[PDB]
């Protein structure tokens, strides 16, 4: 179980973003329904009042919790991989507008889960802004946690795969549109049972042959981590 607090921008913390430039749940519970609208921007999808300002280039950096700000973020059993992407504001989530930004499922040397090494970034992960259309555009994170993956939630609503979906309001002010955005992919509908990384036993199968669900990163995005920018307690 776990939120995003706010957003950082070039490492400059901008504040509580909860019901505010955040369209937040009214809890840490995960999403399990692969068909449900809640697979879009979780169970509370509707235009939040502010959105962040950002230009090409930025760093933008999501901060998670589980209880409270730079707490424990998320319980360790929930090993799984976390994803990024990016639509047009427009489309509220809704038709085939989904871009994939970000992709890190296990990192063979340090030999961690993305879920793991978040814990130890105290919650933070950044992507940088890629250079798009400027105008308004929703950006949704999203970790799968895997601990009862061994399961599939359609044939069993009491296992299965779990996501946490953030979806933050952000404004693209300074550029180019050197690399315009292209159609994407829809939320519910481009994860189904047979989608690989949906269903997968981490206690038996190693962790070096789990394949994160497509699709794959697109080729305007920049990257790229996992890792504290800020220090929150400094506030
Ligand atoms: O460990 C491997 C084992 O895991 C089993 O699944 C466990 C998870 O390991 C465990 O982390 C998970 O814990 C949940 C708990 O069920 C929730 O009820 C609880 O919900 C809290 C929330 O954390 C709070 O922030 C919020 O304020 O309130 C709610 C209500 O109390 O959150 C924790 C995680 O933080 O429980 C799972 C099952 O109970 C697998 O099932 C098993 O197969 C694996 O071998
Ligand atoms: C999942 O969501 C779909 C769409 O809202 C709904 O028809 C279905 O009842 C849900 N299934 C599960 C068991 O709830
Ligand atoms: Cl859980
Ligand atoms: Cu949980």
């Amino acid at each position: 179980h776990t939120l995003v607090w706010g957003v950082w921008v070039n490492g400059v913390d901008q504040g509580d973003g909860r019901n505010i430039y955040i369209r937040s749940p009214p809890n840490n519970n995960p999403v399990k329904n692969l068909t449900s609208p809640d697979m879009t921007c979780n169970v509370d999808n509707r235009v939040v009042p502010k959105s962040v300002p950002v230009n090409a280039g930025d760093t933008l950096t999501f901060e998670w919790y589980h209880n409270t700000r730079d707490d424990d973020i998320i319980a360790s059993s929930h090993h799984g991989p976390i994803a990024v992407y990016i639509a047009p504001a427009a489309s509220n989530g809704q038709g085939n507008v989904w871009v994939k930004l970000f992709e890190d499922a296990y990192n063979v040397t340090n030999s961690t889960w993305a879920v793991d090494r978040l814990i130890t970034a105290h919650g933070q992960h950044s992507v940088v802004v890629p250079h798009v259309a400027p105008g308004d555009y929703l950006f949704r994170a999203e970790i799968i946690a895997l601990h009862e993956a061994d399961s599939l939630y359609s044939q069993n609503p009491i296992r299965g795969a779990q996501f946490y979906i953030s979806c933050a309001q952000i404004t693209i002010n300074s550029s180019d549109d050197s690399t315009p955005l292209p159609a994407g992919v829809p939320f519910p509908g481009a994860y189904t049972d047979s989608t690989p990384g949906i269903q997968f036993n981490i206690y038996t199968t190693p962790a070096t042959s789990y394949v994160a669900p497509p699709p794959s990163v697109w080729s305007g995005a920049l990257g790229g981590s996992i890792a504290q920018v800020g220090d929150a307690s400094l506030e």
